């Protein structure tokens, strides 16, 4: 019954048409977006066609009072193909022409921006260790997990937050869900390029100090990771979030090493070891 | 007589043509912007038309010395419909043609950028509690208000500032308006997704320490909220501001709750309760 | 003989073709930029024309072996006017056609970005007090100056740096220019909207502590101001810099006030007072 | 056998098609990118051509059932040249027409964004001293290197990180690589314009305290520099990274000086001295 999913998205039921137009256009699925555009496209040409007929027989080589001919003319026009069979006749015809044109291009201008706006979304090539572990490092138990960059490009002034979420009681006895930042031995990495193992020493200041497994389940406590940085690939900021549940903490585990020396004597990164955690089994 | 409005915009009278072109173009109302563009469009084609006539009878199938014909030709040319009735004749005609073309597309290039520049502005889907309250939490009064995210998308590394603005006297006796940043128990929320109740404990460090209602009116003091964060919807930064007056502080009040358990046993959010503040009435 | 000019640009002599293409294109003056584009435009069409002639007589209604005809055809083709007199003939002709097209639009795509890149530069509407003053505020002498926003739109997350630059001697006796950032009583203003008077208290920590005028001239010391913030007008970041020399510090001065109460009882801003500094003259 | 290259890119062997489409498109060499686009272009027109043939003889003046004719028609249609020889016939023909158009325009919209996305990348004009030096400044040994801005434009709120990377042993005996950010006497420069000599005093807090050369080689330790700032040239953020190996530290060296006084008495910047380091040779 987790508040937060693994993908980091909160897991709640929300209780609530043209109001949020811009958001909605960037939020819709590509199929839909393309449809909408199409609809709009067809629609407006039809409208324009009617305008033509309305004037009445103002297009060269158009079957009299036929909406198709006018429509297709309108596309050839708006789109500025301007084949040349169907042509404006008389001031009224042409004014509508020079109006459509402008309309068409403006639409392109609007479509473009939407496209570009929705199209230009980078994604940190970042991979999260499927598990956390609690184990002794430098003489104090420490909670860790690790990120691997999935691309050759580097992430600059990357940094990460390790947030514990769990239930608490106020002195007043309000029983709420609280967020605790957890101090990391290293929270900034100005140049993140291969792997980073993040650590929260556990000492008298850690909100998870002297806590067993039993106690963690009991506060229904999870761990939320937010990573962010400036990706050289995109020359644009990127982020990535992940969440862990009490039971994805492997007590005493140790992340295996992904750094190797080749036969060649050249260093290397093996991603295969990335999700592997060493463990002592005591029968 | 408030210095700051609810929308957070300061409430002062300011005492002060082509100077600020770029700002103005992004600042104008869409109707106006479109008009301007249109004007510019029509205008330039007229100019071009004149250029054509000026050469004299250089367009196929054009009524001799008729501006309309030239004008409409110019549009068909500059929008590159290029129907094909009206056509250039001779070097002068065509040079003007190849000039217009380029002109037209440059205009598109300029129009586009403006459009995109004005078009691409997100808005945090954030709603502010209409009131603040001063109530005891964990043993110290605390001033609070709360934000609710209005969209399914999440806001990352969101954070908020609670600023008290009020009149003061210097030892030197300068009577000025000063801004105090009020320490919040929680000022960052790396993953804002549903509701956030912001709190400023009031203790010997709070500029509103041991202050009643009477004293607040007296310094003509208001409270300004700035919220900001990176919206996943837009993959871009968003902000929202709000302001409160002394009298929108509900002393002793408690925000009602918005988190529920369904019959189903599934957690939920209710945004009807959002503006509701519990209160004790003592006859 | 100032190191820094009033406009904040350093005042030094620097001692040093296709290398910096992108910078150069954004750095050039509009006339020039347009020329370059034009040149490129004309040029490429000429090249294309030659390609056509090179096939030989492959365009309908073209005077045999005539470059003009080919050239103008090439424009009508690359701008996609496609009038319809001059037309491709045979495979070679048309392939070149379908190649040009693509070329043309790609050029548009490149031109656009440049245009937009150079076009979309905001400027903080910020005005700097022409002078600084040193005077007692809240019981310690304080250096100050002030900014006024020149537009109705607000600046978010605005903040400012007050940097003293002056010559120093190392224990080793290196005589260098050093920068001292000066602690301001208020360095962030999450919502800058009208005027902000920035202050650097002078106490045992101020690098200008117990310094007279004489001593300031002597270290040839100046004061550099950098302001930056996110402008709601442009929905984009803005900055502004300014510099002051030792002699633009008005000792004992006090900035006059720009905030008024109207007859109406409505508050107001008078930016005429903005540069005015009160002063005591003692015969 | 360095972990990090001079360009700051980590020097490891990574061990691991349509997955990363957007990154890949921005990452590919211009030649390749253009090819891809071209391919896509040609391809889609061919597809469209087939669509035409498939209806069968629906284009005016088209050799019956010939792909070339259809193909070239398709381009004239999709690029909206619309010459006018080949023309749609009947409903099926034209619908495909009005579909292509839109398609073409959308492609432009997509191409543009890619172009602009890849095209609009600035590069800090920043040059790194080829060497570092360890030498006494103001009475404590200090590690330094220096940056020179290579362009007339200025970089705002520039700042730099000096990171030591070297192998260590945990008490638990884990032998890992660790990063130490090294406190710099000056880490921000709100207005970087000519040269900046960065310094890390070495004292009881420096992770390189009481370390000789021998000891540095031994921990296989390098030094990583990240510089970043907002470039006025591009009105956009820029960064630059560099790395140094133990052996590019010139002990006792002193950077020569690049600031000069002209005969004219005007100050100047010479960048020939930039890489020059003074040294005492003791036979
Ligand atoms: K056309
Ligand atoms: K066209
Ligand atoms: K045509």
């Amino acid at each position: 019954p987790r508040i937060l999913n693994s993908d980091g998205s909160s897991n709640i039921t929300r209780l609530g048409w043209l109001d949020d137009h811009y958001h909605d256009l960037l939020t819709v699925s590509w199929p839909v977006f393309i449809t909408l555009i199409t609809g709009l496209y067809l629609v407006t040409n039809a409208l324009f066609a009617l305008a033509y007929l309305a004037c009445g027989d103002v297009i060269e080589n158009a079957r009299p009072g036929s909406f198709t001919d006018a429509f297709f003319f309108s596309v050839q026009t708006m789109a500025t193909i301007g084949y040349g069979k169907l042509i404006p006749i008389g001031p009224l015809a042409n004014t509508l022409v020079t109006l459509e044109a402008l309309c068409g291009m403006l639409g392109l201008a609007v479509a473009a921006s939407l496209i570009y706006a929705r199209f230009t979304r980078p994604t940190a090539g970042v991979l999260f260790s499927s598990r956390m572990v609690i184990s002794d490092f430098e003489g104090k138990p420490t909670l860790m997990m690790r990120l691997a960059n999935l691309r050759i490009e580097q992430i600059i002034e990357a940094d990460v937050h390790l947030v514990l979420v769990r239930s608490e009681i106020s002195q007043e006895g309000m029983v709420f869900r609280r967020f605790h930042d957890l101090t990391l031995t290293r929270s900034r990495s100005p140049i993140f390029s291969l792997s980073w193992t993040v650590m929260h020493p556990i000492d008298h200041h850690s909100p998870i100090y002297g806590e067993t497994d039993e106690t963690l389940r009991n506060s229904h406590s999870e761990f939320l990771v937010l990573f962010t940085g400036h990706h050289e690939a995109f020359a644009q900021n990127v982020h990535a979030r992940h969440a862990y549940s009490c039971d994805e903490i492997i007590w005493g585990g140790h992340f295996v090493d992904v750094f190797t020396t080749l036969p060649d004597g050249r260093r290397a990164i093996d991603l295969g070891k990335f999700h592997e955690i060493a463990q002592h089994h005591h029968h």
